């Protein structure tokens, strides 16, 4: 039988009517310092002050002596037979990598083969049991490890990870008006200081498409003096080299073309989507306005390389294999 045995200051008296664990190996658990005893017949006395394997005697009270009146609670098993031996030995080392993602998750799962796990993150990252949280990016329940520090962690159960709250990947933000641009190739843009960004496309995702977004912003009421009921044509896009960075063909990718006259409001802003595919490499991309409407080159002389009616407010991306904020080096070891 399992048995609670509690504390508060005095003496304690646990008399269950049964004694079925009296000739029984007792496997009692004990705190700091007590003294116990045995009534089954006779009056006895204990003092024991680590957990201990005892044999049998006659039984049908306990005593419960006490010194320290704040020591903790627990379960004195007693049981015909009772042998407990086991902390493996692994056999096996299996060697992965794990996917960090936003929030709190699971690093590793209650696992009853795991012996041990040595780890290493590419970033800061935040490790803890079930209690660990991350309302609003602070960690309660967790502890740091450093980027590129190595450590151990051997238990069998559940343990938690946190390293960022941000779902997807950000290229750039912009507050300045993108430029009108001609496919004129990747020199003549970067000449007339077209603003661009790089994307390393890592062989993992070599040839494969991906979705890259931005949203835009069109605002042509009153800019430049442009009139308020003048209608612009808009067709924003990305121009990226097919090859590298030093390579000078680029590719226009566009999704959308709009027309009126826009008062630029936060919540009218348009989301340019295209699939991208690209080899291995560095890609430079150029947010560019490709449209030159008839009435702003009229108006307010605007010309190719000029500022635009076009904001690229947020360049950013959402494929699952950039979204990831690096990649946990794990070696696990198993029975
Ligand atoms: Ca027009």
């Amino acid at each position: 039988m399992i048995v609670k045995k509690k504390l508060a200051a005095g003496e304690f008296a646990e008399t269950f009517k049964n004694g079925n664990n009296i000739t029984i190996i007792k496997a009692v658990g004990e705190l700091v310092l007590r003294a116990y005893g045995a009534d089954g017949g006779e009056g006895l006395r204990t003092i024991v002050r680590q957990g201990v394997s005892i044999k049998g005697m006659n039984y049908t009270s306990v005593m419960l002596h006490t010194e320290y009146a704040q020591e903790i609670e627990y379960w004195v098993g007693d049981l015909d037979y009772s042998f407990q031996e086991q902390t493996t030995k692994s056999r096996d080392v299996n060697s992965f990598q794990i996917p960090l993602r936003d929030g709190v998750r699971e690093l590793l799962p209650e696992d009853a083969s795991r012996n041990r796990a040595s780890i290493k993150s590419p970033v800061d990252i935040w490790i803890g049991g079930e209690n660990m949280t991350a309302l609003n990016g602070i960690v309660d329940g967790g502890r740091k490890f450093e980027a590129g520090q190595e450590f151990q962690i051997n238990t069998f159960g559940s343990v938690n990870y946190w390293v960022s709250d941000e779902e997807i990947r950000v290229f750039k933000e912009y507050s300045a008006r993108a430029k009108y641009a001609q496919n004129e190739g990747r020199t003549a843009l970067e000449a007339n200081n077209v603003p661009f960004f790089d994307i390393d496309v890592p062989p993992e995702l070599d040839g494969v498409p991906f979705s890259l977004k931005a949203r835009v912003r069109h605002k042509s009421k009153g800019v430049d003096g442009l009139g308020d009921y003048t209608s612009i044509s808009v067709k924003p896009a990305f121009y990226i080299t097919e090859g590298d960075e030093t390579t000078d063909t680029l590719i226009k990718y566009t999704s959308y073309g709009s027309t009126g006259s826009h008062s630029g409001y936060d919540f009218d802003d348009n989301t340019l989507d295209v699939m991208v595919t690209l080899s291995a490499g560095v890609h430079r991309v150029f947010p560019v306005e490709t449209e030159l409407d008839y009435d702003a080159v009229q108006e307010v002389q605007h010309d190719w390389y000029d500022e635009s009616f076009t904001t690229f407010i947020e360049v950013y991306s959402d494929d699952p294999l950039l979204t990831v904020k690096g990649y946990a080096q794990i070696l696990m070891e198993r029975t």
